[PDB]
């Protein structure tokens, strides 16, 4: 199964007022997720993006969080994680979500979906989501899967106008209070390869993508930071904003 990094979710309260410092990453207004009462703004990088997410209809999201789908859904994590701002999850791209569902189901991993999804464009974009429902404990919310209705790469020719090619996502850093468990689960669910193992962290990689996934020991369990290679940077820097860390590195 060919998996690639699709997007990272950052929960930001009062997202309509929000912009990145010095407009380092340009943003484009997204749409509204009718099922959940959430809306987004998108930071297109290169064949992947940053999804900034907020809640417009709180009563709808709270209702939805109490359902079975709500126990796993990306939007309802806002409620379940007590409205704490920051990176919520990562989403992995597939061209065959049914093959992913069958592969996980053949390993007895309880899945939710495929869930049909849509949002209107400012001029309709469709996709399906599939979630992992771990019966055991999760320190880290499991990454979820996406299959865009639009073909690959029919999506790359439509969004190339928005891609900011000076940037390239390199690494996603996850802090876990149970690294051993997080690694074991991610190797099982995502068919990842082991890159590095030491007393502090484990680096993982998808078989069909160049992004590193660093799971490091921490006093917290969370999606912590993203490392973005910046072609226009001469010196590294980090931006802490609304509970998330965006690290920028030259080359
Ligand atoms: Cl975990």
């Amino acid at each position: 199964m060919i998996l690639k990094f699709d997007h990272i979710i950052h929960y930001i309260d009062q997202l309509d007022r929000f912009s990145f410092p010095g407009d380092v990453i340009k943003l484009h207004s997204g749409g509204y997720h009718h099922k959940y009462g959430t809306f987004n703004k998108l930071g297109y990088i290169n064949e992947n993006y940053i999804e900034l997410l907020d809640v417009e209809n709180n009563e709808k999201l709270k209702k939805m969080a109490k359902t079975i789908e709500g126990g796993v859904a990306f939007a309802t994590q806002i409620v379940q994680e007590k409205y704490e701002q920051g990176f919520k999850n990562i989403c992995l791209h597939t061209n065959d979500i049914e093959a992913v569902k069958n592969k996980l189901q053949s390993e007895q991993v309880e899945v939710v979906g495929p869930i049909q999804m849509e949002r209107d464009t400012h001029k309709k974009v469709k996709w399906q989501l599939l979630y992992i429902m771990n019966q055991d404990d999760d320190e880290i919310k499991p990454p979820f899967f996406i299959q865009w209705e639009e073909s690959d790469s029919m999506r790359t020719k439509k969004l190339q106008k928005y891609f900011q090619k000076q940037f390239s996502i390199e690494t996603v850093i996850v802090k876990s209070k149970n690294r051993s468990q997080t690694v074991s689960n991610w190797l099982k669910w995502f068919d990842m390869d082991i890159v590095e193992e030491n007393d502090h962290y484990t680096d993982l990689i998808l078989k069909n993508d160049d992004i590193y996934f660093r799971i490091e020991d921490g006093k917290v369990s969370k999606y912590h930071s993203v490392i973005i290679k910046d072609a226009q940077a001469t010196s590294p820097y980090s931006i802490f904003i609304r509970g998330a860390i965006y690290r920028f590195e030259p080359l």
